[PDB]
């Protein structure tokens, strides 16, 4: 995987997919210069570093490469930074969730499971902290098979770094590991702890998390050994997994690599660990 570097003539936007702070993302048309091949693609308008430094970033972020990690394709620096990006054709994981919740079974959820953890230790590898880790943030290129995106919360560390020690920048809470709120600390396990926060929306379709609970309110929550309750369709089995997420100690915290495995292994017999009826 290397960055292409774009140009304006070479790509066109078809319409919105959404948009926010970091800015707006539209479903284009890369048509890269004589290749005769239209590519369908989300382009990613930024709302000024120098163009050598956005480059230096956008090689890097380019150069990640996994099955369940959505790709960088190229860039075009002009009056406004657009990324280019695979284009996920069914939406966020969240939304989708929500609409399909009385199709989807166990085989699915636990397979959504074992995918994102296998992107996330990915990323470790890479020593990327994604720090925005929540089902909305994960992408769905086919039912089958999702990606994790970033839209800017994401750091890499040094080479002797093991943390992220984060400034203002405002955060979801709610998606937050404790130290995360209390310490503006943030490390892979701090990660581990957002996985476990996503899982548990998939397994409720798309519920809000701490629902009626006031952002201002969750540390202490958290700090008196209150959890998010076991979905109706969850077996002990994987809530305790959930649970383990979210111990106050990193280090209790599971991996992302024994994650996979204990997934993986679940989604082996997936009706054993998901109860889910007509499923199937
Ligand atoms: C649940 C969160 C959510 O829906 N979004 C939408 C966008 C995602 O931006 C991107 N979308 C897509 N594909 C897509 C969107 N809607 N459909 C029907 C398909 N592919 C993408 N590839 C990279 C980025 C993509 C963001 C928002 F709104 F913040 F911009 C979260």
């Amino acid at each position: 995987a290397l960055l292409r570097i774009l140009k304006e003539t070479e790509f066109k936007k078809i319409k919105v997919l959404g948009s926010g702070a970091f800015g707006t993302v539209y479903k284009g048309l890369w048509i890269p210069e004589g290749e005769k091949v239209k590519i369908p693609v989300a382009i990613k308008e930024l709302r000024p570093k120098a163009n050598k430094e956005i480059l230096d970033e956008a090689y890097v972020m380019a150069s990640v490469d996994n099955p369940h990690v959505c790709r960088l394709l190229g860039i075009c620096l002009t009056s406004t930074v657009q990324l280019i990006m695979q284009l996920m054709p069914f939406g966020c994981l969240l939304d989708y969730v929500r609409e399909h919740k009385d199709n989807i079974g166990s085989q699915y959820l636990l397979n959504w499971c074992v995918q994102i953890a296998k992107g996330m230790n990915y990323l470790e590898d890479r020593r990327l902290v994604h720090r925005d880790l929540a089902a909305r943030n994960v992408l769905v290129k086919t039912p089958q098979h999702v990606k994790i995106t970033d839209f800017g919360r994401a750091k890499l560390l040094g080479a002797e770094e093991k943390e992220y020690h984060a400034e203002g920048g405002k955060v979801p809470i709610k998606w937050m590991a404790l130290e995360s709120i209390l310490h503006r600390i943030y490390t892979h396990q701090s990660d581990v702890w957002s996985y476990g926060v996503t899982v548990w929306e998939l397994m409720t379709f798309g519920s809000k998390p701490y629902d009626g609970i006031p952002a201002s309110e969750i540390s202490s929550i958290l700090e008196k050994g209150e959890r998010l309750p076991q979905p109706p369709i969850c077996t002990i089995d994987v809530y305790m997994i959930m649970r383990k997420c979210w111990m106050i100690d990193a280090d209790s915290r599971p991996k992302f690599r024994e994650l996979i495995i204990e997934f993986s292994k679940m989604a082996r017999d997936p009706q054993r660990y998901l109860v889910i009826q007509g499923d199937e």
